[PDB]
């Protein structure tokens, strides 16, 4: 029931945990570090939009850097040039 993504240990995690809790409102966010990478997860569905993982890095970003830093997901993905979905 939980999806997300798997993402490589680094600077982008903790925008996308940011952006995970900024674009999932009033839902459970869960983040299991295992040191070498970092699973971030929602019930259901766990979107991470372009805008707002922009903002939390403070510098132009583009979908594609995030897609090529998933080392692995959970659920069923749906992406576009403004988000990506994760979901059962």
């Amino acid at each position: 029931n939980n999806v997300g993504p798997i993402i490589r240990a680094g600077d982008l995690v903790e925008p996308v945990i940011e952006t995970a809790e900024i674009d999932n409102p009033g839902k459970e966010i869960t983040v299991e570090d295992r040191r070498a990478y970092v699973r971030i997860a929602a019930e259901g569905e766990l979107i991470l939009t372009r805008k707002t993982l922009e903002e939390q890095l403070g510098r132009p970003f583009n979908m594609q850097e995030l897609e090529i830093n998933l080392a692995s997901f959970a659920g069923q993905i749906q992406a576009d040039e403004d988000q990506i979905r994760f979901y059962f």
